[PDB]
């Protein structure tokens, strides 16, 4: 009849901890997509938002973890500009795509901790680049604004944490458990019941420790 598919959008820097999130929620569910923008060559004939629409073509498939940074305003113009204008060569009528900003940055955050936690991470004249990167992507952050075009698009978001690790719990399993609860209340159709804890924790930390 009707198929509901989801793409999942960070809205990001640098080492927030998008790849180890995305990973965590690909172990505890392997039917959904997660397509790394680190991963495509900067030449490649298909990208991300090309690969995002062949991904859910299939009935198989009906979650995207877009993993790519999108910290500039722009960056989320694109990704809603170019899947509804290619949406038609992949998909008929009855898919309905619902865009879901995975919100990285929490909006009292200043700079100086986002750099701080971030950097700490990431660390640990290539570390003048890494550095100079990051820096480029936290330059063009544009926080996420729904009051306004483009992020008035998505149809729901999840404000994530995003602070130094306390009382041994890392920020990103505590998102990772913030996300599984949204998505319960808000999207019961996609998880119907959560997974074991201890099952979080366990793909967590395979994640985690992901060298
Ligand atoms: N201490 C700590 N490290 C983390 C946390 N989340 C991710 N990391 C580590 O921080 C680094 C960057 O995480 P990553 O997921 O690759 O960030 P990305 O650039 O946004 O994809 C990796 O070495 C992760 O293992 C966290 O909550 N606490
Ligand atoms: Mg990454």
């Amino acid at each position: 009849s009707t198929t509901t598919k989801y793409i999942f959008v960070p809205i990001a820097t640098i080492g927030c901890g998008k790849t180890t999130v995305f990973n965590t929620l690909n172990n505890l569910f392997p039917q959904w997509t997660h397509i790394q923008n680190d991963n495509i060559s900067k030449k490649a004939k298909l990208k991300i938002c090309d690969l995002t629409l062949l991904a859910l073509e299939d009935d198989d498939q009906s979650v995207v973890l877009f993993d790519r940074n999108n910290s500039a305003s722009r960056e989320r113009r694109q990704i809603f500009t170019t899947i509804d204008q290619k949406r038609d060569e992949h998909l008929d009528d009855t898919v309905d795509l619902k865009y879901i900003a995975i919100n990285f940055i929490p909006e009292d955050l200043s700079e100086e901790e986002l750099w701080d936690i971030t950097y700490n991470r990431v660390i640990q004249l290539d570390e003048n680049l890494v550095e100079s990167v990051m820096k480029g992507f936290i330059q063009r952050y544009q926080p996420i604004n729904t009051s306004r075009s483009p992020d008035d698009q998505f149809d729901h978001v999840i404000h994530l944490k995003l602070s130094k690790d306390e009382n041994s719990l890392k920020s990103s399993l505590e998102n990772v458990r913030i996300i599984i609860d949204d998505l319960v209340q808000n999207f019961p159709d996609l998880i119907k019941e959560k997974p074991a804890d201890e099952l979080i924790n366990e793909c967590f930390q395979k994640a985690l420790d992901y060298k």
